[PDB]
């Protein structure tokens, strides 16, 4: 009868480097990084967690992490434990450890036992800290209890050729996993339905009991490099149960969106593409659902604004997002997503622009194709999108031809 | 040395019923109705209070309160007792009296006392909260202490001809109050400059137990209307010591505000033109200034989107100020000012149009020089704006041709 | 798979007056009478919503609730429209009924059916506000959904005997309710233990279109004086299928408690007995449960002190409770329940005292088996308790012996 | 005209390791021990700071200060940007710096400069957070600016035997620092009082720009410990002006507090001994003063329960202090101070005992003249005060008898 979730206990992994976003996580951690006009792309996870009935959170921090613990302490500041709710930040650090940084997911878990056992909670939701996706976990910790696993493992179903830049499980017809492969160059189908393959999420459910015993057996292992995908999950598949749950079991998909979203935004292409996307006529996230809200760090704002309307310049955004605290003076904006605080200038262009918070363009500047990073003060007259050989030598520059552009890039131009 | 305003408590009268302002205020008071794109009009004078460092207030209601109540208790909830900050709200009901209504702005101080007193705070600031304007409450302190007033008041410096409409303040060369005219035709101008005269801005300064002693003899006097402007003050000019305070000396201008701001609007020209003035390249009134900022009721949002780019139909605005949560598919918007919720769908047009939160355009829809009430679903292919007698046959047209619209004009439509 | 908790609304009726409390219900509504040291009674109903994972709670009150309404704006103040949760103070008012009162507890719902519907909440689980009682609703939704009844309604399962308060629920073979009497003189007993009796709690789950439909065609008939358990429920026991379930099966009981705990406190009696059952080694009522908390408002408060320790006076409690803010100075206290900021005085004497929160106890005075409401200066040497006649004189004195003390009397008196 | 708090930022000094408390600091920086039944040291200077009027709080941590950040995040959370206000915690660590650890307290600052500066400030109050005091900071921001001092520094007025611990200013009749000595033997007196000498409470006021350049010039000097008393307040004295401002003068006094009160409860016996003298009758610190609160994390906790009474056992606190949700169940209690959460159980005795919150005392355990450190577990049984050489055995025991007992030190117990 009663839900399990008020039972469990998210355990978020969000030590995440983002190595191959570059210089766009070279100050942050990627879970910290902006997404969609006004989130981080930590809140997904956070509030999947919050939506599903969930209140106790852990978060593990490691890499660049003042900015994202910053954000942790001020948008989710409304747990309360005479409630039973709790939000611990638990950055890799000297408490009992006095070595440094986590030596792997596990480990990330494993040194913040003596936080857990308090709580006492009957399972453990794990989950990784870096991918936007909308998910109900009741219906795993139904499953992982249901089917007696050792571990349940949320999966994506991609089509195969897809699936080899992938974790991927090897499942029966029962969807045990019956064995784990990193990165196949020919993955395993699924029985039935071999075009596509089930893709790890990287989201496991375990009894917190079993999980304890086997983080401890893990430490106690010099073999180990203290990881779930690496040590933790492929011993269980080996000599215990392991479980396939798959995303599409518990997505939560609002009416306008087409299939089950899921995004690692794990390249500057692909950030700027999921971003970007949010700009069309029915875009495959909803951010407008309201029945799956996504929680974040917010601030009384003022609205957004559009001024100038001559021969020579009008203020004015098309097919575009816009955030407020924006003013849009005398600008053009095509096909462009503007998160909070941004001031473009007059006679500026700005199409295929991913705008980061508090960026400022000047007079004249015109842009197309472009990221945009935090505070960025585009100088009057730049040209960017023009020369693609001009734009790779200033900026760093995708081969498909985005350019993301940074201050210290910026820094360094008069040509 | 220690400032004021730690020992003063504001108390702000908010049972306006915005006559004047018709369907407006149908089903809400005058401080309740919507300003700017985000806030109410009662957010100015609290946050007034607030940045001017008064850690306690009171708001008088009775009016159709429900709307005022609601955004009180969700909006201004964050005062601990504890830190000796406290916000009371008293209406009107069953308290020490039961049966009926406040019988005027003094009676609404002189029911509520047994909450005033047991704070014993040294200075009552009492507020109109019916008017938007940034003021910073010390600098009237430290004039009523510093004066031995019996109560100090706040006027406004206004040319002659326009103050035939105000309660108007006749001054001697001392600042110091002779005589209190209602709506003079010719106002007596100040001494020495006699091309502009006080306006009472219906803001009082007291000491707090003059103003007791003063509210209990009110009581006593069945003769009196139970009025601040009409009994009590009429009473201290004449036997007492009444002084004006200046609002230029106090009010808090922005870097971008060419004078000081303070608006009534009491007409819904005055209303509408208030808000469309937003729209300007240079506002007088700085939305966007950080240094004295209004707080209000706010939710975590999406960003403002605007869609379609065809032949027949393009989604932007221009020249305006669109608020968040709001959507223009295929709408053209010029000189509007969108708060927060507005849908507008394909083909429509606004001109000249305030829009209050949640209303809903329908498509081919075209309104010129309009104030859309909360709420209000315009019905497809609807024109406002271009027959000036059908216009006031269907809604409230001004002197002016501004169309108040409500939704139950729409309703009685189709005939 | 998911909880229905989910897609309920929690509906409290807090409008009920308690006139058998006397005095203690003189200036404030029942719901809001302080218990156990801290919180008020409407916060155990609230709690058990909260802790069933409920998201959108309304309370209905009546205009004689100011007291009740500031414990709510202060305590409950921590939803979130954002986060799909939602606390609505629905007192009787004019809105958009002019009238300024119900009339009974069908009513109360009725008025605001315009803030139920636009939630579209799939459940309405209506409450009674003045019970203290720990109870898991997700049972009773549970049963509600798989029993297809019109309406599931909350039992206890008392003696016969004590069930002639009550109204109460004649019950076939399989727990569906065929007959409802109120206060049956010699009420019906359970099939296979005719020994008890199903006791109406006032709680009622219904699916909410069923609900609204039923609350419309109540307001029709001018027959129904507008309540729940005289009209609505009776009506659909006849025409519908109602089903009863058992306080048994989903009460909250703590370790440290032996039975199910509910109590109704509604004569002087019952309420001092249950507070002063708090004082046993081991009470009815565990109030040190963490498992199923109890929210309330609640201020930083500094500890309890007792002071003074001489041949004459000592300052202690024994067999007692005593909560934050309190001083007892050379008083002795023997079970007593002490609220927040009590403050007794060198040779004062209390045994068997319920004392509100903010009195204060003078020298020389001792006082037995008295509940002392909120706020009473008791004089230097008053005596209460050891003269039978004259207590009863000047107080309100129980058949039992218990004397209520409120500040009226406390003034009436030299003698 | 405006009280300057508006325009100071306070920033506290809360690295220290508060080395001869020992045990009590082995894993909690000095700030974040615990103190007067509630609050932690770093609560004064914080609560200083915002009934004060400062709006801007930051505070430097020594990195692995996990408790300290822990209690900033949950208790000091109330701050909005948007209105103004900013808390910001800022440990030592590698965002812009990478130094690991803050070199000294004007290194503190320096590597925070690009926090300050944003935020445009026009004064810097610098705190000590590891002492406990009320202090009203206008008083000292008024003189420094109309003295014109480069530097202001808060000073207590001590006899001069008991200043040979402290940094002394040696004054003249302008109170104008001509040197400073760091625990002069025999210490300079002040001109018309040379019985008293000026100890410095380490609390600077700066004009934020002058202060930005001073670290400036403090970073880029090899010859500097980077340290606000050794290197930066002498250079100042000498070649610029430092003026001393005296505590007597802005400390906040209740109406029943003798003296001005500070403490820094260097030692153990320091520390037992202010925690005990708040069991006075009448103590040198008035923690009921409602008047400059102190506020500090705190959750809804149960009352004091105090049970039993038969000749074999009584639980009763005489001459005592007692948090919420401690219940002393047959425990003899007299001048102790107990912290929220403690339990004690039948036939144990404590006198002269500080008890640090969740401490559990075994029965029959009997303890005199004690700190018991957080959630330690006293076995069944355990006599401490007895036997001055077995005690010093087993614990850490001051020379005037004061045991303070750490669950590592219960742990090696056999004998």
């Amino acid at each position: 009868v009663q839900p399990l979730a008020r039972d469990a206990m998210a355990y978020v992994l969000a030590g995440g480097r983002g190595s191959r976003l570059k210089e766009l996580t070279d100050r942050r951690a990627k879970p910290a990084v902006y997404f969609g006009g006004k989130a981080r792309i930590i809140d997904f996870a956070l509030s999947n967690a919050l939506n599903s009935g969930i209140r106790r959170i852990g978060v593990a921090t490691q890499y660049k992490a003042h900015d994202l613990i910053r954000h942790l302490q001020r948008g989710w500041d409304f747990f309360r434990p005479e409630r039973n709710e709790s939000f611990d930040i638990l950055p890799a650090s000297q408490r009992v450890s006095e070595t440094q940084w986590y030596e792997g997911t596990a480990d990330a878990v494993y040194q913040n036992i003596d936080i857990i056992e308090p709580y006492a909670p009957e399972y453990m939701v794990i989950l990784a800290g870096d991918h936007i996706y909308k998910m109900d976990y009741e219906y795993m910790l139904q499953q992982h209890v249901d089917s007696g696993a050792d571990v349940t493992i949320g999966c994506l179903e991609v089509p195969r050729m897809e699936a080899t830049g992938f974790g991927v499980m090897h499942v029966n017809e029962k969807d045990e996993i019956i064995d784990f492969i990193e990165k196949p160059a020919d993955p395993p189908g699924i029985p039935g339905n071999e075009g596509f393959a089930l893709a790890s999420m990287g989201i496991y459910v375990f009894h917190t009991k079993f999980l304890m015993e086997a983080l401890r057996r893990d430490a106690a292992d010099p073999t180990s490099s203290r990881d779930f995908g690496k040590d933790i999950i492929p011993y269980i598949v080996e000599h215990g149960k392991a479980v396939a749950h798959r995303f599409a079991d518990s997505c939560v998909r609002s009416d306008f969106e087409h299939e089950p979203y899921w995004r690692d935004v794990g390249t500057i292409d692909a950030y700027w593409q999921a971003n970007i996307d949010l700009t069309d006529v029915v875009p495959d996230l909803d951010i407008y659902d309201k029945s799956w809200p996504i929680w974040t760090y917010a601030e009384i704002t003022p609205p957004a604004k559009f001024v100038h309307d001559d021969e020579d310049r009008r203020g004015s955004a098309v097919s575009s997002v816009v955030s407020g605290d924006c003013i849009i003076s005398g600008a053009a904006l095509n096909r462009s997503l503007l998160f909070t605080g941004v001031r473009a200038n007059s006679y500026s262009r700005l199409e295929n622009a991913v705008v980061l918070p508090s960026v400022k363009i000047g007079r004249h500047a015109q842009l197309s194709n472009v990221v945009i990073d935090h505070g960025v003060v585009i100088p009057e007259g730049l040209i960017v999108g023009e020369d693609p050989e001009l734009d790779a030598k200033r900026f760093r520059r995708t081969e498909s031809g985005i350019c993301l552009i940074t201050q210290s890039m910026i820094d360094k131009l008069d040509l």
